[PDB]
């Protein structure tokens, strides 16, 4: 229960790891959200550490890390990403009331269960089911992203995807984002080397190579219409959108982005902080740059946090 003390902040690798593309999958079993929320009743997490509670706010968190041990899909770094995520939240004192940890690593302290399709679906429902105004939700996934046939969709691969199929981004959006009420904040981190999904969110900002701290970044609308009431922030990695003057991938970029953002001790804005994070990723030889997506156009002059509602950038329709 002292994840920092186990070396999970400072004594594990924070370097890129290899992620070879999973390859096209057969059609998945689409989510019945009713069943998911039914099967979530009676599910519970545990308090992973003690920290100073935030008055008027409760914090819930779901962490998923999948290494696919023993298979041709095996990855070396995804459970290690969850280690770093947990230790960073502990170091920064996020007062998590209930956490669920779905990892396939044995002897992982605090592990709740295996990251199978059915567990991922029902625990995604668990994360959002009790959400009241002021609540703070946190979600982290590190594992394969790929594509699956319809009846292509972007999807994530549970540890038992070979038997149970994948989970479509469209269904993740419905489980995690669509059922939040107003005045609830969620942060979702998706560390997928080979899916460019932003989980169908309407606004995004990519911190590409030409951005400068002395610039004035804004999010942009990329989808018409919106079904998310809550304040959802997503961090992922993507290809640099700056044109260069000059499948296998690097895993771990999104996790390094969020942990770096949190480890910065200076209360920087979203905008300034993403520049620092972009520079870190390049330094450490990651392929990706930071991508911040959201359910509202966030004013990037707002201070980064996990806990606060967004200040809306009224310049973005």
């Amino acid at each position: 229960a002292d994840y920092v003390g186990l070396g999970w902040l400072n004594a594990v690798s924070s370097q890129p790891y290899l992620v070879q593309a999973l390859g096209l999958q057969p059609p998945p079993r689409r989510v019945d959200v009713d069943a998911a929320f039914r099967d979530a009743k009676g599910l519970h997490g545990h308090q992973p550490w003690v920290a100073t509670p935030l008055p008027g706010q409760t914090v819930r968190a779901l962490f998923i890390g999948i290494n696919y041990y023993g298979t041709s899909a095996a990855l070396s770094g995804c459970c290690n990403d969850v280690k770093q995520m947990l230790a960073t939240l502990q170091k920064k004192g996020l007062p998590i009331n209930e956490a669920v940890i779905l990892v396939d690593e044995d002897n992982f302290p605090g592990r709740t269960d295996q990251p199978t399709r059915d567990n991922i679906v029902r625990y995604m429902a668990w994360l959002v089911k009790d959400a009241k105004p002021g609540d703070v939700l946190f979600f982290h996934y590190s594992g394969h992203g790929t594509q699956c046939k319809s009846r292509y969709d972007q999807c994530i691969a549970p540890v038992d995807f070979q038997k149970s199929g994948c989970i479509v981004d469209d269904d993740i959006h419905k489980l995690l984002f669509s059922r939040l009420p107003e005045k609830v904040r969620l942060t979702a981190v998706f560390d997928c080397a080979h899916s460019g999904s932003i989980m169908d969110l309407p606004f995004t900002y990519v911190c590409s190579g030409g951005e400068q701290a002395s610039g004035t970044p804004h999010m942009k609308r990329i989808r018409e219409g919106n079904d998310v009431l809550g304040d959802v922030m997503m961090i992922s990695g993507c290809a640099d959108e700056q044109t260069s003057a000059d499948s296998t991938g690097a895993g771990g970029a999104a996790t390094q982005c969020i942990t770096c953002m949190l480890m910065n001790n200076q209360s920087l804005s979203y905008g300034k902080l993403l520049i620092e994070t972009r520079d870190m990723l390049k330094r450490k030889r990651f392929k990706q740059v930071p991508q911040l997506s959201a359910s509202k156009a966030i004013d990037l002059d707002q201070t980064f946090s996990l806990t606060e509602m967004f200040s809306v950038d009224r310049s973005i329709q």
